[PDB]
């Protein structure tokens, strides 16, 4: 793991996350990871298109309705490797949607393996935050260190 450059039964708790991966067992284990640590609201979905429509909705709603929190995830862990739009351009295309409303999401890339060097480069194109391995185990450190900066 770590940040890309431009008990904790409550470590998460208030925050709402998506987690977004074509792998069904991958997905749920991810979602099992922030669960037990108290993360109010997860959502999920297989694969960049479903992503793309949650947070392209949701920052709508919210903006319409002048919610106070206008971002409708805290956190997206994205899986780098999906067949048709990949995490890299899903990460991309939310980017897009965001510029119109002046937020930006922290988007936590997560991959099987380490990347080498066309997926790190693809990382920092594509505007993500961080990289973890796909048991999440380094989760609340990549968070916090996001959170600190």
């Amino acid at each position: 793991s770590g940040l890309v450059p431009r008990s904790d039964d409550e470590f998460l708790r208030g925050k709402r996350v998506l987690v977004v991966d074509d792998n069904f067992i991958s997905r749920k284990v991810a979602t099992g990871k922030l669960k037990k640590m108290g993360v109010s609201e997860v959502e999920q979905c297989d694969s960049g298109k479903e992503a793309l429509r949650l947070v392209t909705e949701g920052l709508t709603q919210r903006e319409e309705q002048g919610s106070v929190d206008k971002l409708p995830f805290d956190y997206i862990f994205m899986a780098c490797q999906m067949p048709e739009m990949d995490g890299y351009e899903a990460t991309r295309e939310i980017r897009k949607v965001e510029k119109s409303y002046g937020v930006r999401t922290p988007i936590i890339a997560v991959s099987g393996h380490d990347p080498g060097s066309e997926e790190a480069r693809e990382t920092i194109q594509a505007g993500m935050d961080a990289f973890l391995d796909k048991s999440l185990n380094q989760l609340a450190n990549v968070i916090r260190e996001i959170e600190s900066k």
